[PDB]
């Protein structure tokens, strides 16, 4: 709803939150996001967003994570 | 489309590629759509998605992770 702040969302911001078991959590909550966005339809509403989304400043130091989200690069590097 | 697998997400499975430059990358990657995910209509299809696939015995071992997005609990533990 309008004018809330995703604290979940500003945790994530915080190195002092990058412990171990959150990483953990986030690959596996990831994973699961992953089989949501190959649903038909969600896959070219991300793209769209993504698409848009890349202008926005407010995402500096995500540089190489949103080129890679945009041009359907890998999610992780395999080596 | 048909038959194919998500072989990005089959590279994830793997504990060989859990190194920190990957953990940082999905990191960073998970914020990206977490922001998506708050866009009108997806928040909803999101969560009628989380429905189904709960009952998906494929997903041993992430019980409490679907626990937590199914409830809408926070992404991360943030103690305090």
């Amino acid at each position: 709803d309008l004018g809330t702040e995703n604290l979940y969302f500003q945790s994530m911001t915080n190195n002092k939150y990058y412990t171990e078991e959150n990483k953990k959590k986030v690959w596996k909550k990831h994973m699961i996001v992953l089989k949501f966005l190959e649903q038909p339809g969600i896959s070219e509403a991300y793209l769209n967003y993504l698409q848009e989304e890349i202008h926005n400043d407010e995402w500096i130091g995500f540089e190489n994570e949103f080129f890679e989200e945009l041009t359907g690069k890998p999610v992780i590097n395999v080596g």
